[PDB]
């Protein structure tokens, strides 16, 4: 398991590797045998999707107490945790952990 | 709907009604038409059982926000929140509501 915390697979996702095709700019007239480091200036843009399938373990607890829940705070702010504000910049309030459950040894 | 809340209904969950049948102690060996208060002192005892299904409706919020949960808290104290004390008598902390996710308007 990793130290940092997750899946340690032996095949994880592969990586996806990506490249401008580079395009010379103009050769000269004459032949020339190096290897033309004269090129356009260029860049690529695109759309990127991601689907995650995730398997879920549904909590099965016969506990009578509630539960302690990660939850939102309802006090007047200037700003909405988890949005962005007036100058547009999207920001994250705290680091979220996945352990507000619980469960018996 | 009623005003101290919950769901109302022409035709709610019949009443259960329940007496121990009275048994005279003994009468009186000539004939009397008066009624018979004299009784045998006794009681009943049991076991009751109740099964409600109840139909729920998923959240299924768009919200990027984390919501407010009903939570407990993890501060040391005396005694466990709806538990039982030294003395095992039940009690419940605080009266918990039903509204604590969120919807637009």
């Amino acid at each position: 398991s990793p130290l940092m915390g997750g899946f340690g697979m032996k095949h994880p996702p592969p990586q996806i590797l990506i490249k401008n095709t580079p395009v010379p700019a103009d050769p000269p007239t004459a032949f020339n045998k190096d290897k033309l480091n004269s090129f356009i200036t260029q860049y690529s843009t695109g759309q990127v999707s991601v689907e995650i399938e995730w398997e879920l373990q549904k909590e099965n607890s016969k506990r009578w107490n509630p539960e302690i829940q990660y939850t939102s705070n309802y006090y007047k702010s200037n700003n909405v945790e988890f949005a962005v504000n007036t100058e547009g910049v999207y920001s994250e309030p705290r680091p979220i952990g996945t352990r507000y459950l619980t469960r018996n040894l």
